[PDB]
């Protein structure tokens, strides 16, 4: 598992589930080529996205669905989505996990990354 | 002015200067065009990239270029860019300071949206 | 003044006012003595805590009273209060701004010191 | 396992290894008694602080030594140690996971409780 998305809710303390997210990767000719996505379980986690194989060098983006997240509680965020663009497996196959923190108004995201 | 950015930086404690900032609109289309642009002050902030008059109702992105602020650091960095969205609305308050926390490896993104 | 505190609410994407805040400096036997207190202001700032005269070298605290304000506005908070310590340095920067982002369940502290 | 610490560090995007973590738990004479102490491990976990039968109801400190963690990377950071309170099982035993995210002049702390 070369890519993992982990979500937390800032608001009650617990993880933020049935969150979508949306991967694309950035092909020759300069577009966001859809790569995978899923939504995220009861653990606040989304796990099987891709496989070492098809998770090749290249620049990244995962779109976190948050103002959907939000919405659903009755709350009105800020934010359309929180987007996060790295390059990836340019020094060879590693594992990513990004994880983001969710307020209404705010956000973090934090990337681990592991040989 | 109604759109304010604000960017710090978490690893020498002080404002992070002389960071590009791009500012996009979305079109009728769904692509992105450039409304605007600047690079942070010394204080960290950047003013002046819009007015009343342009600033109508709509999603705009905040695009932050972290990684060359990293780069001109000598310090390895994890994105490519720091990417805020959000829809502008008239009902609320008027004044959008959207305020960014950079580390090489996570970011914090926050709107203070004030009259 | 040597020292400022800055308070954001990442619910509501404002300054955090009327936050009280209390700093404390370490005495010769461990305990913590009153230094300064204060509320934060409409725009979440407090100024005028002390003076360059009187913030000399030592380990200080500074304590948010997140608790009670998350209390006033009918939200179930995590923390009894966000804590920081640190020690005031005559070399570096004199400038001591202590910023801190409060959500229910989470909160972010920086350091932003500069000349 | 009813109280977990987790570390990470914001500048290698990486696991916060071997940071000690103190916990005090304030007692009927209004002190901190020392309740349990650890370090983190290669996964940035501290596991195993305490069992479901002595973590009773009270208000916690959870001490985490940062500054010996930067310092042994050779960096001079700014505060002491990250602290974070709070009231534990108040409303019946809880399950709760503090995480900590290090940057050399910033962190942020998060709970997660479960039932």
């Amino acid at each position: 598992c070369p890519l993992m998305v982990k979500v937390l809710d800032a608001v009650r303390g617990s993880p933020a589930i049935n969150v979508a997210v949306h991967v694309f990767r950035k092909a020759a000719d300069d577009t966001w080529e859809p790569f995978a996505s899923g939504k995220t379980s009861e653990s606040g986690e989304l796990h099987g996205l891709t496989t070492e194989e098809e998770f090749v060098e290249g620049i990244y983006k995962v779109e976190i669905d948050t103002k959907s997240y939000w919405k659903a509680l009755g709350i009105s965020p800020f934010h359309e989505h929180a987007e996060v663009v790295f390059t990836a497996n340019d020094s060879g196959p590693r594992r990513y996990t990004i994880a983001a923190l969710l307020s209404p108004y705010s956000y973090s995201t934090t990337a681990v990354v592991t040989n």
